[PDB]
């Protein structure tokens, strides 16, 4: 399994909007086409969340994915990796319940409260707003995503318990040391799939010296009991996922991580952005690594040992 | 002022908890005492919280502080710098307004919202704390620091118009880039005041490359417009003063910060760890800062210009 | 010029030896062929040496250079780079007397005096190894590169005045502060072309931190005013490179610095890795720099100014 | 023990000359004097050259130490360390030979060939410069230190065998690896006495980043076998000491590596540097190592195990 890269796909996401590209997938067919499409190009684990059809707005419902998991699962041999993030007022019981009730191999799991903000973006987006919810989120300067420990430890073990394991989203030091504290606890057992998610407002930004240090600190805290996976936030996505492949890594692309393609190009497909990746990767001499790998590489239950 | 070494002095905070420590200051006198023995020693910047005085649980009121300010400013030139923290439930414009209607040379000012927790702590501490208050805080998995974008634009327009600057506490990079947004929209005016605090749980750890990668990060985003304190939390403390020391940063000691002197003893002043800082400094051939030159090198506006 | 990266082609060198690869070019004929391949490839300048044909030892005369130079030129417009190491026993002066005589745009510059060693690799390839050069070569434990503070002043002040510009090669931190003390005697004026060498047995290793210690000591001692190109030592070419391009650097690549393409197999000319590296500048969504781009980036005076 | 901290003395040196201070040690019982006093101080290691009594001039002669090495052990039971290094033109057979036959428990070993160079101070220094050997070293720009693979190895095995362990003076990151090359062939054996030498020229810089690269790679080439010890040259001495004792590591000082003390003044002892580093050792709330714990740490033979 050496020299073959990971490429997870993040189709859609709650953090872009729809009137901010016309590409980003918003129905449930728009979903699962973007995924099989992604998985066809070569990525081997698919993040998912799920959208009202009519809005566009998020929507983490159990029910919200039942048109969802099942048709990719039919086409497609790749992981299922479920979103257990929600809106800032959702307790996490709920916004676990998707992932509790359909068991998938992979759940997200961000590893700590944090700041959040896209409101330095209304300028240049606020004259193509749609949809109220769209101004009412954008503008928001209070928004935090909330994972205290006593909710990362729920998630942990409520959803372990299921054969799930994590996408551990780290968006600063201070998340890998929170899931250090929890591995030395035991409640989460290797090997760790560590995201380290780069450039958002109200994380890490996206310098090569962040990417560094994150890389060193979960080296140092984790030894070879991880491993490691790259997401670089909006046009920061290929030069990340380069540095990640170049240094032994994995790669997150996809829509809900980045609308851009090039020098003001909007990224049309998920599958345009996996493309590049792989193109990367074999640039490097390296292969992308098949859903059964991936399975190998992240110990991961199977995916017919799931609720779809 | 090349050369001089700001040491600032947190007497008492509201992390650590008298059971804990009978050290640790409670009383308006305790805290005051503490404060003037600690500039007697050589701090220069005196950081103040409150407490109850029958339980010792933190009292975040404006007139917790009568006692307090106007004592210590009679004793010592020293530069008094109000907390804006609180409770978890307490809303940003509560926190602010005992620094509101002092009008402080220094607030402090937390840069992001965090987890905190102390709760592995109880197996040492449980069968020594006296009060229910400690018992339900050490054990709360649930704890935020509750700092969002708006709250902290509020601190720095509310307070910021008052004529007090900030020491900004930045508990992990993405304090600092928080930090950035700011000071590029204006909000917050250089030198800034930048105290990276290391080795809480819910924060940056204490490692020397997460100590140097606060530094360049620093460094990269505000170039010579700041001044750098650091804050070690625990036993951290000296390790991490001597390093900024050595780099051309400024240090902060107190029992706020850490209860310990040596190998299992509790420090028993304040002015103590002033003491150690200011042997570092001195050995290091530099010379520990005045009140006045304090103020040169943070900009302040004067120890007469207060409402106390 | 944003976003476009300069690629190197180091065709033959003086390290590798014929009996390591036969893809390793020896004659004039199969010099130039495989430097106008190259830069047809899209490599924009072009690091030579020459070799004796007779049995492919290094051949460092004025005259081994003229049925290549001039041939090439006719044929591509690439930047010609000319080679001032030799052997460690031959004085700066003879060293210099190509670029000397030619006058070309670039010139390669050692920047510090180090060992240099090639017998780990003995006891693999002694019985394949063709003549005896090699084996006196492969062998010894004595080698030195010399470069001395004298030296490398009397190559700029020689070499400049003929309207020569640098590649600096630094093969570890102390080759950056060698440099920036004859920046600031005003010896060589930006804009500096960098290429910091990776993973020689020596110099520095090719560890990602490596990487990114050589890209922090520049950026703090030449600021912008310099140019960054990675040069990773055999399997480490294309990771190294590939960092490069993802922040902001220019990429060197060719058999003289790496006989190996993928998986284990040696390369079968230096355009198949300036394929390599064009489709990871290409997969990051940049764009490989035109001779005459590279030409701006550098300084150079142009490939019609030169003395062949 | 923990917490315990190595100082190492070099009393003299070579690099220093008696016209840039009346303090520099010259003759044997100058030497001596230093030595005991330096000892006395709180040095556990003192690092030893000679020096011509008439000039001051370096002698690497094994008779110049007999006057020196039984006078210091009477008095002290401190660890000596005697020079390996030499004149540039001297070979590494007669530069061993004090070592070789007075087989100390430690000897010196620069780890690589660099460049070295002082001519930048000839402006200032040179109208008091008394003798012509100091300016014609001072003004040499071709000065190097040899110290090929092949030397190394001789050095390694020859002194070796007597029982002498070494103080490895690595000068840049590729010291480090050239180390890591000896190691893994089994030519020393852990754990290793790693000196990282900061600012001289021909060397790496003495910046914050410079050590932290150098203990990060050291950390990961020999893991928990080494014991680290840091040599800021000139002014840097005490910032570069308290960054090791703060992070785990020994320090060494002397008028060999330091001719200064603070605020501009020249150091008039060694024994004065000693102090300076041990109130920061102290001031940290470590404590400096006595001779037997040093040798305890650097697994050494004893006092009573040398030829003298
Ligand atoms: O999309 C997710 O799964 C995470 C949750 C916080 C922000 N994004
Ligand atoms: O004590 C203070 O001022 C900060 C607030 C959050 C934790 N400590
Ligand atoms: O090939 C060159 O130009 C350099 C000289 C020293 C080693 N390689
Ligand atoms: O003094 C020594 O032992 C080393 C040898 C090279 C420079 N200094
Ligand atoms: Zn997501
Ligand atoms: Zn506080
Ligand atoms: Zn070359
Ligand atoms: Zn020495």
């Amino acid at each position: 399994l050496n020299g073959k890269v990971i490429i997870t796909c993040a189709v859609t996401g709650a953090i872009h909007t729809p009137s901010m590209s016309p590409y980003l997938p918003v129905s449930a067919s728009e979903i699962t086409d973007a995924a099989i499409g992604a998985a066809e190009a070569g990525a081997a684990v698919i993040h998912l969340h799920a959208r009202h059809e009519g809005d566009g707005s998020p929507d983490q419902s159990v029910e919200a994915f039942n048109p969802i998991l099942g048709v990719i699962k039919q086409a497609s041999d790749a992981v299922l990796n479920i979103t257990t993030g929600g809106a800032p007022t959702m307790s996490i019981a709920e916004r676990i319940q998707p992932a509790q009730h359909y068991r998938p191999e992979l759940a997200s799991l961000n590893m700590g409260t944090m700041n959040f903000g896209l409101f330095p973006m209304l300028n240049r987006y606020e004259s193509q707003l749609k949809h109220q919810w769209e101004r009412n989120y954008l503008g928001n300067k209070d928004i935090i995503f909330r994972n205290t420990f006593g909710d990362v430890e729920h998630v942990m073990t409520t959803l372990g318990a299921g054969g799930t394991r994590f996408e551990f989203e780290c968006y600063d030091t201070s998340h890998l040391y929170n899931l250090k504290h929890f591995y030395d606890r035991g409640l989460v057992k290797g090997p760790l799939f560590i995201q380290t998610v780069f450039g958002l407002m109200g994380g890490i930004g996206a310098h090569p010296d962040d990417v560094l240090h994150m890389k060193r600190t979960a080296d140092r805290l984790f030894g070879q009991d991880y491993r490691w996976s790259v997401l670089g936030a909006g046009r920061n996505q290929l030069n990340i996922a380069a540095m990640s492949a170049a240094m032994g890594g994995h790669v997150r692309v996809g829509l809900e991580d980045n609308l851009w393609a090039g020098k003001g190009r909007l990224a049309e497909t998920n599958a345009q952005q996996v493309r590049a990746a792989r193109q990367i990767v074999e640039g490097l001499g390296l292969e992308v690594a098949t859903p059964a790998e991936a399975r190998e590489l992240l110990a991961l239950k199977g995916g017919d040992q799931v609720n779809f």
